[PDB]
Protein backbone atom coordinates (compact mmCIF):
# COMPACT_ATOMS: atom_id res chain seq x y z
CA UNK A 1 0.00 0.00 0.00
CA UNK A 2 0.97 4.14 -0.47
CA UNK A 3 1.83 4.91 3.05
CA UNK A 4 0.65 8.91 2.20
CA UNK A 5 -2.83 8.28 1.15
CA UNK A 6 -5.21 10.37 3.10
CA UNK A 7 -8.98 10.58 2.90
CA UNK A 8 -11.79 8.64 1.66
CA UNK A 9 -11.22 6.92 -2.19
CA UNK A 10 -12.42 10.21 -4.46
CA UNK A 11 -14.77 10.78 -7.02
CA UNK A 12 -15.59 14.30 -9.48
CA UNK A 13 -18.09 15.90 -6.52
CA UNK A 14 -15.11 15.76 -3.96
CA UNK A 15 -12.09 16.99 -5.81
CA UNK A 16 -15.00 20.08 -6.53
CA UNK A 17 -15.81 20.37 -2.67
CA UNK A 18 -15.51 24.06 -0.97
CA UNK A 19 -14.48 21.36 1.69
CA UNK A 20 -12.78 18.32 1.82
CA UNK A 21 -12.85 15.76 5.01
CA UNK A 22 -10.12 17.31 7.02
CA UNK A 23 -11.00 19.79 9.52
CA UNK A 24 -8.71 22.53 9.00
CA UNK A 25 -6.63 24.64 12.12
CA UNK A 26 -4.24 27.96 11.54
CA UNK A 27 -1.41 29.13 12.58
CA UNK A 28 0.05 33.17 11.92
CA UNK A 29 3.86 33.86 10.98
CA UNK A 30 5.30 36.92 11.41
CA UNK A 31 6.85 39.22 9.30
CA UNK A 32 9.98 38.92 11.86
CA UNK A 33 10.58 35.07 9.83
CA UNK A 34 13.98 34.34 8.03
CA UNK A 35 14.09 34.74 4.47
CA UNK A 36 10.01 36.04 3.82
CA UNK A 37 7.32 38.13 5.23
CA UNK A 38 5.88 35.29 7.15
CA UNK A 39 2.22 33.88 6.45
CA UNK A 40 -0.48 32.02 7.33
CA UNK A 41 -0.31 28.19 7.91
CA UNK A 42 -3.66 26.07 7.42
CA UNK A 43 -3.16 22.40 9.00
CA UNK A 44 -5.41 18.96 8.96
CA UNK A 45 -6.12 19.24 12.63
CA UNK A 46 -6.80 15.05 12.26
CA UNK A 47 -3.82 13.03 13.06
CA UNK A 48 -5.14 8.98 13.09
CA UNK A 49 -4.32 9.20 9.49
CA UNK A 50 -0.19 10.11 9.31
CA UNK A 51 1.45 12.81 8.51
CA UNK A 52 0.80 15.64 5.53
CA UNK A 53 2.82 17.14 2.94
CA UNK A 54 3.01 20.64 2.91
CA UNK A 55 2.76 23.35 -0.49
CA UNK A 56 4.06 27.00 -0.12
CA UNK A 57 2.10 29.50 -1.98
CA UNK A 58 2.88 32.63 -3.12
CA UNK A 59 1.56 36.08 -4.73
CA UNK A 60 1.91 38.21 -7.15
CA UNK A 61 3.67 41.66 -7.85
CA UNK A 62 2.11 44.52 -6.10
CA UNK A 63 0.21 41.82 -3.71
CA UNK A 64 -0.09 40.18 -0.50
CA UNK A 65 -0.93 36.69 0.99
CA UNK A 66 -4.75 37.85 1.18
CA UNK A 67 -4.94 37.40 -2.49
CA UNK A 68 -4.31 33.52 -2.30
CA UNK A 69 -6.17 32.88 0.77
CA UNK A 70 -8.80 31.16 -0.73
CA UNK A 71 -6.45 28.21 -1.16
CA UNK A 72 -6.02 27.97 2.51
CA UNK A 73 -8.82 25.89 3.81
CA UNK A 74 -9.76 24.48 0.46
CA UNK A 75 -6.35 22.72 0.00
CA UNK A 76 -5.85 22.11 3.05
CA UNK A 77 -9.07 20.32 3.70
CA UNK A 78 -8.16 17.42 1.58
CA UNK A 79 -5.25 16.85 3.52
CA UNK A 80 -1.96 19.12 3.03
CA UNK A 81 -0.33 21.78 4.83
CA UNK A 82 -0.97 25.25 2.34
CA UNK A 83 1.35 28.16 3.85
CA UNK A 84 0.11 31.63 1.93
CA UNK A 85 3.33 33.94 2.61
CA UNK A 86 3.94 37.17 2.55
CA UNK A 87 7.29 38.32 0.19
CA UNK A 88 10.01 40.83 1.56
CA UNK A 89 8.16 43.65 -0.21
CA UNK A 90 5.46 43.93 -2.66
CA UNK A 91 8.02 44.61 -5.07
CA UNK A 92 10.27 41.56 -5.02
CA UNK A 93 10.69 39.65 -8.39
CA UNK A 94 10.22 35.88 -9.56
CA UNK A 95 13.44 34.94 -8.74
CA UNK A 96 13.51 36.37 -4.96
CA UNK A 97 9.72 35.00 -4.61
CA UNK A 98 11.15 31.58 -5.80
CA UNK A 99 13.82 31.66 -2.84
CA UNK A 100 11.53 33.27 -0.31
CA UNK A 101 9.22 30.56 -1.51
CA UNK A 102 12.04 27.64 0.04
CA UNK A 103 12.77 29.82 3.19
CA UNK A 104 8.96 29.36 4.00
CA UNK A 105 9.37 25.65 3.26
CA UNK A 106 12.58 25.31 4.97
CA UNK A 107 10.74 27.63 8.09
CA UNK A 108 7.96 24.56 8.20
CA UNK A 109 10.39 22.19 8.45
CA UNK A 110 13.03 23.31 11.12
CA UNK A 111 11.02 26.76 12.92
CA UNK A 112 7.60 26.39 12.57
CA UNK A 113 4.98 25.71 16.08
CA UNK A 114 4.88 21.82 17.10
CA UNK A 115 1.52 21.49 16.24
CA UNK A 116 2.18 21.90 12.37
CA UNK A 117 5.98 20.13 12.64
CA UNK A 118 4.54 17.03 14.40
CA UNK A 119 1.96 16.78 11.46
CA UNK A 120 4.41 17.53 8.73
CA UNK A 121 5.65 14.95 6.01
CA UNK A 122 9.41 17.43 5.65
CA UNK A 123 10.09 14.96 2.86
CA UNK A 124 7.27 15.93 0.44
CA UNK A 125 7.13 19.72 -0.13
CA UNK A 126 5.86 21.48 -3.24
CA UNK A 127 5.03 25.40 -4.49
CA UNK A 128 2.91 27.14 -5.91
CA UNK A 129 2.24 30.90 -6.75
CA UNK A 130 0.53 33.70 -8.75
CA UNK A 131 1.55 35.55 -11.67
CA UNK A 132 5.51 36.75 -10.44
CA UNK A 133 4.62 34.29 -7.79
CA UNK A 134 4.18 31.44 -10.77
CA UNK A 135 7.33 32.86 -12.23
CA UNK A 136 8.49 32.19 -8.50
CA UNK A 137 7.15 28.54 -8.53
CA UNK A 138 9.37 27.61 -11.79
CA UNK A 139 12.12 29.14 -10.23
CA UNK A 140 11.89 27.46 -7.12
CA UNK A 141 12.03 23.93 -8.68
CA UNK A 142 15.58 24.70 -11.05
CA UNK A 143 16.96 26.36 -7.37
CA UNK A 144 15.40 22.55 -5.75
CA UNK A 145 15.05 19.67 -8.02
CA UNK A 146 14.20 17.51 -4.82
CA UNK A 147 10.68 19.37 -4.52
CA UNK A 148 7.41 17.50 -5.57
CA UNK A 149 5.41 19.48 -7.37
CA UNK A 150 5.15 23.16 -8.34
CA UNK A 151 2.32 24.58 -10.01
CA UNK A 152 2.51 27.87 -11.62
CA UNK A 153 -0.28 29.78 -12.12
CA UNK A 154 -1.04 32.69 -14.56
CA UNK A 155 2.69 32.64 -14.41
CA UNK A 156 4.79 35.77 -15.02
CA UNK A 157 8.53 35.57 -15.31
CA UNK A 158 11.33 37.12 -18.42
CA UNK A 159 13.24 34.02 -17.97
CA UNK A 160 11.53 31.56 -20.95
CA UNK A 161 14.04 29.01 -20.81
CA UNK A 162 13.02 25.95 -18.06
CA UNK A 163 14.61 22.68 -20.03
CA UNK A 164 16.32 21.78 -16.75
CA UNK A 165 13.47 21.61 -14.86
CA UNK A 166 12.80 18.00 -12.88
CA UNK A 167 9.95 18.29 -10.93
CA UNK A 168 6.56 17.65 -11.79
CA UNK A 169 4.81 20.72 -13.30
CA UNK A 170 1.20 22.41 -13.74
CA UNK A 171 0.96 25.28 -15.83
CA UNK A 172 -2.68 27.06 -15.31
CA UNK A 173 -2.91 29.87 -17.87
CA UNK A 174 -5.74 32.63 -18.36
CA UNK A 175 -7.10 32.74 -22.09
CA UNK A 176 -7.58 36.75 -21.86
CA UNK A 177 -4.69 37.36 -19.61
CA UNK A 178 -3.12 40.82 -20.52
CA UNK A 179 -0.62 41.18 -17.83
CA UNK A 180 1.00 37.80 -18.18
CA UNK A 181 -0.41 36.84 -21.70
CA UNK A 182 -0.42 33.23 -22.42
CA UNK A 183 1.31 33.71 -25.17
CA UNK A 184 4.05 35.05 -23.60
CA UNK A 185 4.48 33.53 -20.80
CA UNK A 186 2.86 30.22 -19.66
CA UNK A 187 2.83 28.86 -23.05
CA UNK A 188 6.80 29.26 -24.10
CA UNK A 189 7.60 27.95 -20.34
CA UNK A 190 5.57 24.74 -20.85
CA UNK A 191 6.70 24.35 -24.50
CA UNK A 192 10.41 24.73 -22.47
CA UNK A 193 9.97 22.17 -19.98
CA UNK A 194 11.36 18.88 -20.80
CA UNK A 195 9.00 16.02 -22.66
CA UNK A 196 10.01 13.66 -20.48
CA UNK A 197 8.63 15.81 -17.32
CA UNK A 198 5.25 14.55 -16.34
CA UNK A 199 3.54 17.98 -17.12
CA UNK A 200 -0.01 19.45 -17.62
CA UNK A 201 -1.09 23.31 -18.99
CA UNK A 202 -4.63 24.38 -18.50
CA UNK A 203 -5.95 27.60 -20.15
CA UNK A 204 -9.00 29.39 -18.63
CA UNK A 205 -11.80 29.96 -21.27
CA UNK A 206 -11.78 33.34 -21.18
CA UNK A 207 -10.29 34.18 -17.90
CA UNK A 208 -8.25 37.57 -16.50
CA UNK A 209 -4.96 37.67 -15.11
CA UNK A 210 -6.91 37.53 -11.55
CA UNK A 211 -8.67 34.42 -11.64
CA UNK A 212 -6.26 32.76 -10.02
CA UNK A 213 -7.44 35.02 -6.47
CA UNK A 214 -10.93 34.16 -7.15
CA UNK A 215 -12.52 30.66 -5.94
CA UNK A 216 -12.60 28.27 -9.16
CA UNK A 217 -13.91 24.95 -8.93
CA UNK A 218 -11.83 24.03 -12.19
CA UNK A 219 -8.79 25.37 -11.16
CA UNK A 220 -8.99 23.36 -7.39
CA UNK A 221 -10.21 20.61 -8.60
CA UNK A 222 -6.94 19.98 -10.83
CA UNK A 223 -4.85 21.70 -8.05
CA UNK A 224 -5.64 19.70 -5.64
CA UNK A 225 -5.71 16.23 -7.90
CA UNK A 226 -1.87 17.40 -8.95
CA UNK A 227 -0.90 17.64 -5.29
CA UNK A 228 -2.46 14.52 -4.29
CA UNK A 229 -0.74 12.71 -7.05
CA UNK A 230 2.96 14.20 -6.67
CA UNK A 231 2.86 14.97 -3.42
CA UNK A 232 0.94 11.80 -1.84
CA UNK A 233 1.92 9.94 -4.87
CA UNK A 234 -1.91 8.95 -4.89
CA UNK A 235 -2.81 7.28 -7.98
CA UNK A 236 -5.93 7.41 -7.25
CA UNK A 237 -6.27 10.98 -8.43
CA UNK A 238 -4.76 10.04 -11.72
CA UNK A 239 -7.97 9.24 -12.78
CA UNK A 240 -8.74 13.10 -12.98
CA UNK A 241 -5.57 14.26 -14.45
CA UNK A 242 -5.37 11.14 -17.53
CA UNK A 243 -7.17 11.12 -19.93
CA UNK A 244 -7.02 14.78 -19.91
CA UNK A 245 -9.80 17.05 -18.51
CA UNK A 246 -13.03 18.01 -20.52
CA UNK A 247 -14.42 20.49 -18.35
CA UNK A 248 -16.25 23.30 -19.98
CA UNK A 249 -14.55 25.82 -18.51
CA UNK A 250 -10.98 25.00 -20.31
CA UNK A 251 -10.08 26.81 -23.58
CA UNK A 252 -6.98 23.90 -23.81
CA UNK A 253 -5.40 21.14 -21.86
CA UNK A 254 -2.32 19.41 -23.21
CA UNK A 255 -0.32 16.86 -21.23
CA UNK A 256 2.75 14.18 -20.90
CA UNK A 257 0.11 11.38 -19.85
CA UNK A 258 0.50 9.05 -18.81
CA UNK A 259 2.30 9.94 -15.36
CA UNK A 260 4.25 6.43 -14.71
CA1 LIG B 1 11.14 38.23 7.29
CA1 LIG C 1 16.29 29.79 -17.88
CA1 LIG D 1 -12.16 30.92 -25.59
Amino acid sequence: DNPYERGPDPTEDSIEAIRGPFSVATERVSSFASGFGGGTIYYPRETDEGTFGAVAVAPGFTASQGSMSWYGERVASQGFIVFTIDTNTRLDQPGQRGRQLLAALDYLVERSDRKVRERLDPNRLAVMGHAMGGGGSLEATVMRPSLKASIPLTPWNLDKTWGQVQVPTFIIGAELDTIAPVSTHAKPFYESLPSSLPKAYMELDGATHFAPNIPNTTIAKYVISWLKRFVDEDTRYSQFLCPNPTDRAIEEYRSTCPYK
